[PDB]
């Protein structure tokens, strides 16, 4: 039932908003905010995450974003969970992502409302993807 | 002692931040919310508006958006305070803005911790200024 998530983005409004969202819901915690995927893959192991909630665009010398770095967290975190949060619905960009079997894209900007629904929908074992 | 605001910004997550950041503030009320600025000039003199919190990058093929839009609104709603929000110190870009005799520079990111200091400023008849 409870399910402890990790949230990631460059942009501190975003974690704002998105944890102000949580906060509601009763049997999720976050558990860790980055802003760096440097910051996020070495605190990673230290963190009972089940999910992590990450933008693609962020700051990253060592481990990089987008595809890179979904390749890096499948391969050394292979079962964490992960929802992307996506600043526009791009066919081609969702491919790239949705070929490595990741567990959820939501449009960043109406994660509040989203995020909920698609940690219920993850919490089933089901995809999440936006309309 | 209540202040009636106006948030303005393209990014629904950013005014979903400012609207929870200030429904912790007993003497500020959002009366509207925009992402455009047609839509904000629009309706403004259809709400009792004290200040309106705005950044300077919306949509607004009619009334444009930042000094163009900053003198649009001074012009035609002389005693409406202004906070910009902005995405980052540029030492120009404020320059540019200060000038035109505004009240409040925000950084957006910074929001719902900064926005309720710089309303408490304004309340005050002082200006309110990034660090």
């Amino acid at each position: 039932n409870n399910m402890n998530v990790i949230i990631a983005d460059d942009h501190p409004i975003v974690l704002f908003g998105i944890r102000k969202s949580l906060e509601q819901i009763e049997w999720v915690n976050v558990v860790g905010e980055f802003e760096d995927s440097t910051a996020l893959i070495n605190n990673l192991p230290k963190l009972d995450a089940h999910v992590l909630i990450t933008d693609l665009s962020m700051p990253g010398d060592k481990y990089g974003d987008g595809i890179t770095l979904i390749k890096y967290i499948k391969r050394h975190f292979p079962s964490l969970s992960i929802i992307v949060l996506t600043m526009n619905n791009n066919p081609a960009i969702l491919s790239a992502v949705l070929d490595l079997d990741i567990e959820g894209i939501v449009l960043k900007q109406g994660a509040p409302t989203d995020l909920p629904k698609a940690l219920a929908a993850l919490q089933k074992g089901k995809k999440f993807t936006p309309e």
